[PDB]
Formats: C-alpha cells, sequence, structure tokens
RNA sequence: ACCGACUU
C-alpha cells in the first residue's frame, strides 16, 4: 500500500494530454495531503515548483548552503534523484498574501513525499 | 479554510 507523489504525476502525464495536464497536475495536486518521508511527518501540496534542481539549499541564516543530499545523507543513505522533476511546494499561508513572509517556502522533493490516505 | 495531523 501507498505510493509517491511522483507516481501520481507520472501516471496522469502519460494518461492525459501533456498542456491539459499542465492544468490538472495544478487542480488535482494542490490541496492532497502528503507525507514526508524523513520523519513521515504530514503536509499537503499548496504550489508545485517544475525543473527544480537538487542544488536549492536551506536558509536557516540566510547564507548557510547545504544540499538535499547534504542534509538528507546525513540523516539517512538514501539518495535524492529527481533532477528537473517538479519538487512540492507547502505554502504557509493561502491566498492573500502577508508580503512578508516570515518562514521560507519549505521544498519537499517528489519521493521524498508519498500519499497519506487523504488523496482518495 | 488546518483535507478528520505539520517547519524547510
Amino acid at each position: 500500500r501507498s505510493e509517491t507523489v511522483l507516481d501520481f504525476m507520472f501516471n496522469l502525464y502519460q494518461q492525459t494530454e501533456e498542456h491539459k495536464f499542465q492544468e490538472q497536475v495544478s487542480k488535482e495536486l494542490i490541496g492532497l495531503i502528503v507525507l514526508t518521508k524523513y520523519n513521515n511527518k504530514t503536509y499537503r501540496v499548496d504550489d508545485i515548483d517544475w525543473d527544480q534542481n537538487p542544488k536549492s539549499t536551506f536558509k536557516k541564516a540566510d547564507g548557510s548552503e547545504v544540499s538535499f543530499l547534504e542534509y538528507y545523507r546525513k540523516q539517512y543513505n538514501q539518495e535524492i534523484t529527481d533532477l528537473k522533476q517538479p519538487v512540492l511546494v507547502s505554502q504557509p499561508k493561502r491566498r492573500r498574501g502577508p508580503g512578508g513572509t516570515l518562514p521560507g517556502p519549505a521544498m519537499l522533493i517528489p519521493e521524498l513525499c508519498y500519499l497519506t490516505g487523504l488523496t482518495d
């Protein structure tokens, strides 16, 4: 049981017209529930970032730079393998816009995101 | 509008 989010978009990709799938992925993915593998934490897909790269660094002090591989490998020997594949972004606040986003956008790569169940 | 769970 349970499957990756990457499978879902891949399934839909080969099944539906890519250009309309661009719309569908937004309409389906935005709102559905996902759990992140590192602790099996719980999140929802609010936004999707296309062709995103593993070279993304995490802002702890805005200047501290560690990659997905650097960060995750020290936790577990898992290898990230997205590379130009979309990553899932969680949006701390819905569509109104406070301007100053104190918490930076949280981005979780596809395979580190799995379907929690509220996706049915 | 936290789909009935959360910091990257």
